[PDB]
């Protein structure tokens, strides 16, 4: 993602006058080829009417030219990207807060496992290591950028995520479907198991530590829902036919025509209209919001950083249910002490 | 479904574009019967002002095509097609998200129901299966593929969801109703006498399993709720009326005149009518979004896939409750193990 | 409600066209009166216009129709009537889903209050009476057809939702307000009653019961919430006025005069304007959509079915906490077993 | 608030067109002093135009007419008023379902809690007063009708929902905050003394009605939050802006000009604007919705009626945990009675 | 913040009219420099063109004013702007939500951990800091008011947010990343020791805790989320080259050309385009709601008062976990008591 959030706290002169001058993440980056390959028809067609044509071809020109300016209509085009923009937009954020996060597993499996020996320690460990595994098989299907750095399962054995003896027992579970599933059932299991032999001191306890387990479990069924249900494809198509109908009549009927006939309009020859231009930067861009927004997974400017949340995951978990299992600072009495 | 994630990824030069040149559940796949009628009724009126008429019968018909032309007006349009089709898309996304997951009772079911034995094991697969066949008994009653996957109950016999006792048991149940409640009472039952027999231990780890049972049962209510509670058939209506009112005026009013009369805006003629063909995609195709959006649980290529879903439910249900009660991989020391 | 759900699952030739010939809660049936007394009044006018007036009157009717057709304009129209009838489809489907359903206490009460004996069946069929109750009395203040099939507390007590003595003690309890709160109330005491003789084994599965009847009774507090807080009647008043204002505008601005005099836009005389009442049609039926789903218990065609929603519930109640009580089918193995 | 819903139930022919004749709560009790102010200002104008001014006056003021009527522009006066009353017809309708009701705790305080002698009696009416005092100690901040009930503690003391010991209490605890959160510590505190003397019997019990008394206190920190987080000033002052410049424009630019001099558009003199006063009616009063429910705790027609509510909770929580305590009707077979 | 609520809460005649003649938080204090800006130079344009240029110079700019006040377009800009400061709004009131509350926290540790004496009391206090430090530790990350009040965490130990050692121990503790989930650790830890040494009575009571502290744990995750995930830039340079592309066509089409040649729309000069300016006011102040509010922790007068709550959570929660435990007024009968 391009954080900017710390540019535009205060609603000075230039809050957004300076984010235009901005290159990572904007919109020229964007629009570079696009303009390109718009600018090159445009001055095509403007340089066959003033160099090669004839007069009465000239004539038929400003015919058909008149003609294609009747169409150059903004008000439904705006329509449709203001509605196509808001559903991406929409399921983007929902996407987001769709990634699940150890935390809440975290405080319950640091705290509920008893054991300062080797066997608890180990125990919390393995707990959190399948609590993180079960984010990664799935992060690993909706992402690119994750599948780059995860492309067969002993990359993620490589990393440490995944112990071969687990690997072994991963693809000894025969399943013609995605196994995500896998660690959150090790997870449940092995909390059961952590209860039989007197870890674990209640079943309350047992309780709290699965309910969060398939909080999480909901969490991965949100990221595999939204990447496996796409915005419809027509409805991709008619956005885009929309935007590129109207660049196609501003191509010709924003021309300059000849000012000895005097049309309606077309009464000064600038040689460079920039008014169209703009229109292009603004409709092409508002484009390209939705074709930036559309999977968040991938790895244009503004997608989620999604290894980066993988290593802060799993080292505040194996941090936190490790070094810091009944390791508390001296209770001391506040600055706020009455007595 | 049709699923594209894994192309719109990045915002290349042609991430939309191209998605213009497929055909699979596209907007030309949804569009050729109307667009082959309107291009007949267009050419059929205008070689009938050609070649046919007489000179005040072509005087009266350029006439009616200027006051026809007066009213194709496509603000309006814009809008009833906007909010409906938001809507549409709302209650979409919301149908996708009630459709029933049996993996939180199965992490629960798979841990805390006891019994390395014959009848344990049994008392497990009978838990996950009437929680499977709770959400059968709705998608074949809101779907028309899972209806024609399972057109009697007899079909749901075979596919082994349900043994032939039960199925005595559920025919004696006389109720005038949706039976799709009836194996959801039978799983609280069933967990009670499991409680009761000694193989759930305590009383909380029987609540949880209840708790998830009932959330399953939710979810299927939600199910019901939209498939029994659709869009108000004005609110379509109207939306039809206003896009082929449009086209009917875009029939007439967009002929080509004669230009030796010179009307103004009609100065050169053409034969055929690029942008009318193009606003007719636009609209066309953004009110079969909405066509192919209403009942999502149908046949349509961007329909959602249930009866693989139900397939995977089935498969991982029962491949986690058997194969997985209690046997867990190898407790080892993970790569980040400090002492 | 109407549902053609089954009929528009798939995105077809003619998906939403032969929606446009059904009668049964369609757009002609809630427009008859309007579009009649519309044709009445425009060819009043018209025929008033062409036999009645003479040549000066004749002319300053030609000018009063130029000014009027001056401020028929639709953009705004269009913007309020989008925005209104969005909020208040947003609230039907809102009010649809507070409606309660007994389903989640009954898979409790039929498992955890024991007894096979006479007294337990009467305590569960008494609890699940008492939950069926707190939905009637609210369903009786927020609907027109439940309150026309109950109108007093004695038509309630025939159908068997009340037996006379609790009829008794629900007149003897004295309170101003509307009582629907009553039987939440009989539910918990008789819960912590069947607790304290033994039926209920812990605390945990009382306190699993009365979760769920708390949530029914969230539910009942939002239809009371829904109805009590209507939508404010200066914001319908505002679109009303917009679409008669504009139909006003149409009534005169509309008409065709006289060819003779060469008119810009009234070239042609056709009799009848054909575009006219399409947007009649089309402004007029949009605002009958949120005439119709304003109040969603009345007796439209496409009001909530709640007469046979409330006779389901009481039948699927009562049938799973006295026939499903630990009446289970017999343990069999299923198809898919391995060993 | 006023409740029209039973008028609006079905879709007849004056559903909508009854209530414009309807004065309590419309757009004429809200749309009065600035019509009179319009009309006065419209007319003064008009007669300084027919009878003050001389001839090159009336030449200069028919061009600055013509100006003024090139900017009366309607299209993004309707888009501010539409995003603007949608946003705030969210806030209220959100803040709406803030309001905290008190009948999750009395369901649970009125069976949990032991005791039908007079300590328990106490406690149990001590319990749902400090629950109901935690809701009128944020409702005598949030509303001004409540405030000017209460304008001070003495009478919340007067009117019995709070002790005078309670209030001396309530007093020696110094906080320079609000201290709506007082009494829900002291339900708190009062529940675990309840459960330690012997009333309650688990800790499950009291951890249920711990539960509920914090859902509670959410509530009260909702309508806290709406209440201080305010719609930002400019977000209203760009939509007044617009409204009063679009007015301003209509002052001026919709004058009926001399007709001898035959300006487009002026050719008829009819001395009022019927139009005119109409878009006044429809733009004023889609901004007075926006006007009425910025703030719906105050006294409007349509504000909250939040006296009515606080009585009715103290009155329904006392009446069912003092005389409804174990006071349950005697159990009979119901009508549907199988053997 | 800004708060106007106790202002705007009848619909008065001077209900909003009030509000434009304040100046705190207003639309003049957010546009004075580009309004001046904006005189300066149309102001410049315009005598220019007065004073300088020649007479076939002036037919020039007069030819250039007409083709740039053809393209001064309204409706585009008013939907973009609409439906993005739809998503800053959005944005805005969903990050004020998940500031967190140590409320609920609150209630269960002043009731539920034991101890009158010392040990106790220290206990209770550690908690509730514990829980404020989670907070603070997050507001200073993503504000910069509580970042300029707490520059190093040395800052945050002088406030008594932290006693030295526990700053050794969280600095002794090793992590790349933010270290906000380091005391929601430190308190699932004390409350672990509190069970086991006898304080808390139950597993029930010490479950209900660790889910409170999840709860809080989920609200600093949100602050976080929305803080490291901002609106995508491109989506914000589309506004501003659409809303700075309009203002560029204002400046040289809404000249006042010479009369004496009669352009038609230009048949009066009035030095001073009244109308212009207030559209400038419109459109800039209706982006700058959405320059001020999508970062509202920043120190605008309407973002949100983040120091004072901070001030309000440790003074609340220290007060009523150490003077309110166990400390409850006298049980007396309320004026209702019947007997
Ligand atoms: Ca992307
Ligand atoms: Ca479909
Ligand atoms: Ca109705
Ligand atoms: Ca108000
Ligand atoms: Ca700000």
């Amino acid at each position: 993602t391009v954080t900017y959030t710390n540019r535009v706290a205060d609603a000075r002169l230039g809050t957004f006058s300076q984010l235009l001058l901005q290159w990572k993440g904007s919109i020229y980056k964007l629009l570079y080829s696009e303009f390109l390959i718009f600018i090159s028809l445009y001055f095509a067609i403007s340089l066959v009417y003033r160099l090669i044509l004839s007069e009465s071809q000239r004539l038929m020109f400003e015919k058909l030219a008149l003609y294609c300016n009747s169409y150059a209509e903004l008000i439904p085009v705006s329509f449709v990207l203001g509605f196509y923009v808001s559903l991406v937009v929409s399921r983007w954020w929902a996407q987001y807060e769709s990634i699940p996060w150890p935390d809440r597993i975290m405080n319950l499996v640091s705290c509920n496992v008893d054991g300062e020996d080797e066997y608890g320690r180990l125990l919390r460990r393995t707990l959190m290591r399948y609590s993180n595994l079960c984010s990664v098989l799935i992060l690993r299907s909706v992402s690119t950028a994750v599948y780059k750095r995860f492309p067969s399962m002993e990359h993620v054995v490589r990393a440490g995520l995944m112990t071969p003896e687990e690997h072994k027992k991963f693809e000894s579970l025969n399943s013609p479907h995605n196994k995500f599933w896998i660690p959150c059932v090790w997870f449940s299991n092995l909390a059961v198991k952590a209860r039989n032999e007197g870890r674990i001191r209640d079943s309350v306890l047992l309780q709290g530590i699965l309910n969060e387990l398939n909080t999480l479990r909901s969490q991965c069924g949100r990221l595999y829902g939204y990447d496996w249900i796409s915005i419809p494809l027509v409805y991709t198509q008619v956005v885009t036919v929309a935007v590129y109908s109207f660049f196609l009549a501003c191509l010709i009927g924003r021309q300059f025509l000849d000012p000895e006939k005097a049309y309606p309009g077309h009464e000064l020859d600038l040689f460079v209209p920039v008014f169209t231009f703009l229109q292009f930067f603004f409709y092409a861009g508002w484009l390209k919001v939705a074709e930036q927004l559309i999977n968040p997974f991938g790895e244009d400017d503004d997608d989620f950083e999604t290894n980066w949340l993988i290593d802060r995951n799993l080292q505040v978990s194996l941090m936190a249910v490790d070094e810091m299992h009944q390791d508390l600072p001296i209770l001391e009495k506040d600055l706020y002490w009455n007595e």
